[PDB]
């Protein structure tokens, strides 16, 4: 009944940077929220720990969650390779929104993006399921290692991850 919280400890070429925590809107998108929560604890035997943020575009978003091919072409959900667009109740209102990457309708896997700007053109195409609670300043620090074409200038990794009380 309380929306769960998850944390990522970020590292930059293997050096600790800081912690970002997220509220997951299990009250609005329980299935999408649950996928991200379980990938964050690793309780299914796979998930986000050790994975990288492969695409970071300043003024736009930080993209991660491809834990099988590390480049935007892989990942899987806890339900099978892909699952459906749960609903589009939540909109891309500004920095800190956590939303699902996909390749067309009903193609959610494990990849996600953290918005660093309002991205309303994504409304109704990408499922918004969470938001940064603590450490937006760490997200901004990550963001500086991106570039216009999304290539990062240092390796940005989820050193550790899990669920908070
Ligand atoms: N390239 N399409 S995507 O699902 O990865 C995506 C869309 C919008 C923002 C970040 C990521």
């Amino acid at each position: 009944m309380v929306n769960p919280t998850v944390f990522f400890d970020i590292a930059v070429d293997g050096e600790p940077l800081g912690r970002v925590s997220f509220e997951l809107f299990a009250d609005k998108v329980p299935k999408t929220a649950e996928n991200f929560r379980a990938l964050s604890t690793g309780e299914k035997g796979f998930g986000y720990k050790g994975s990288c943020f492969h695409r970071i575009i300043p003024g736009f978003m930080c993209q991660g969650g491809d834990f099988t091919r590390h480049n935007g072409t892989g990942g899987k959900s806890i339900y099978g390779e892909k699952f459906e667009d749960e609903n589009f109740i939540l909109k891309h209102t500004g920095p800190g929104i956590l939303s699902m990457a996909n390749a067309g309708p009903n193609t959610n896997g494990s990849q996600f993006f953290i918005c660093t700007a309002k991205t309303e053109w994504l409304d109704g195409k990408h499922v918004v399921f969470g938001k940064v609670k603590e450490g937006m300043n760490i997200v901004e620090a990550m963001e500086r290692f991106g570039s216009r074409n999304g290539k990062t200038s240092k390796k940005i990794t989820i050193a550790d991850c899990g669920q908070l009380e």
